[PDB]
């Protein structure tokens, strides 16, 4: 199992161009199951993930899309992060997460509702800022963005991860084919999959290790 | 179409589970290494990589965080190991770790990393809407470590080692706690998050509960 992680590890690359050859659905099912399995803080699952088979839209996104123009029009597919906004303690979403998880009351529902406003105003800082609010419900896609990635490498799929496009003007084309609802969500990140084309020009380049992994005994 | 390749990421995916305690069972060197080996080798936005990763040994700082970290109670007592994730401050577009991460890659010849740094600096002012707003900074390079979060915790899981995300702790406490022994540069870096890693003393009573999965994942044509 070692040889084979490390192995994915060194195979997963960002590409930007990739062959006609298109993913099984069978490939594609199991990298969105990694997505719909992942962690999310809080339990909240607070995010979409939304496969954009609809090519005038990718067309639409490209010329704001300065980290996905071959990728867009390259990949087998390609899958939009999606956040929710607006995520405060006193939320219908996390109102909601609470019984979803068999959690009821309101001396156990309005306990944990407590916890999670001390959580918010105290612990992160963001409560009462909604950019923060929606930076927080975006980190969490990010986890699902690695176990896709994973995923992936471990078939033998590319991917890239993407975050280089505009995202207010994303937003709006989104909103506008109502794929999104502007009010509730945003956008927190692109991911496309498929095959490369061909092997990456340069290798991987990393800091070296000791710069970023350390211990404290 | 490949089988037992399904099978074995399946297995992984069911096995994950927030594990809050664990047995005494540590994880073996060539286990953790291989689990930091996934984070190191994440991708990162714009391959910044502004994070590091900390394997927290040391028992006196976990028993000062404890009071403050009311999602990691059981976990700082009982996991084999825990790992503290760590975010950049001030990543912005003229900053020297940007230019940095240019000049690692090759990129310095003129306007090879001028051109870049121009890119990188209408990314930030109005792609992502953050040059100017350190809040946010630290946040993008927040964001980036929870990737790493996903490889560690995926990688743990098909090595069949238990984990637990965390963020249940009060964050400037926290961090004052790692600044005052030397942990972080607080001017320079903050945590983003924390992982606990071990056996799980025993299977969860209460399966994994998700939102049903047309809630979540859904096509667009
Ligand atoms: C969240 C994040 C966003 C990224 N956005 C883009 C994108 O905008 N366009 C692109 O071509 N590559 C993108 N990438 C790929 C990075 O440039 C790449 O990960 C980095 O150069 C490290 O190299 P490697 O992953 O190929 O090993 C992104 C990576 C991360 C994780
Ligand atoms: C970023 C993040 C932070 C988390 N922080 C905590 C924590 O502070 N304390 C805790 O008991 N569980 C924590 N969890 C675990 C979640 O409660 C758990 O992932 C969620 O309820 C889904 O259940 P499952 O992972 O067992 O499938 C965290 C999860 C995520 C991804």
């Amino acid at each position: 199992i070692h040889h084979q992680i490390q192995q994915a590890l060194h195979f997963r690359t960002a590409v930007r161009v990739y062959k006609e050859e298109k993913i099984s659905d069978e490939d594609l099912a199991l990298i969105l199951d990694a997505a719909w399995l992942s962690p999310s803080s809080i339990g909240l699952e607070g995010w979409r993930f939304v496969v954009l088979d609809n090519k005038p839209i990718k067309e639409e996104i490209k010329p704001f899309a300065w980290g996905a123009q071959y990728q867009l029009e390259t990949a087998s597919h390609f899958i939009l992060l999606i956040a929710e906004k607006h995520a405060r303690y006193d939320s219908p979403a996390i109102k909601n997460s609470l019984l979803r998880r068999g959690i009821k009351e309101g001396d156990g529902l309005n306990s944990r509702l407590k916890l999670y406003e001390s959580f918010q105003k105290e612990d992160m800082d963001m409560a009462d800022n909604p950019r923060a609010l929606f930076d927080w419900t975006a980190k969490q896609t990010y986890i699902a963005l690695g176990n896709m990635m994973m995923t992936a490498a471990l078939l033998g799929i590319d991917t890239c991860p993407i975050e280089g496009f505009h995202y207010d003007k994303v937003n709006h084309i989104l909103a506008k084919h109502n794929v999104i609802d502007l009010e509730k969500e945003g956008i927190a990140s692109m991911l496309s999959l498929g095959y490369r084309l061909r092997d990456p020009k340069h290798a991987q380049v990393r800091k070296p290790k000791e710069e970023v992994m350390s211990v404290v005994k």
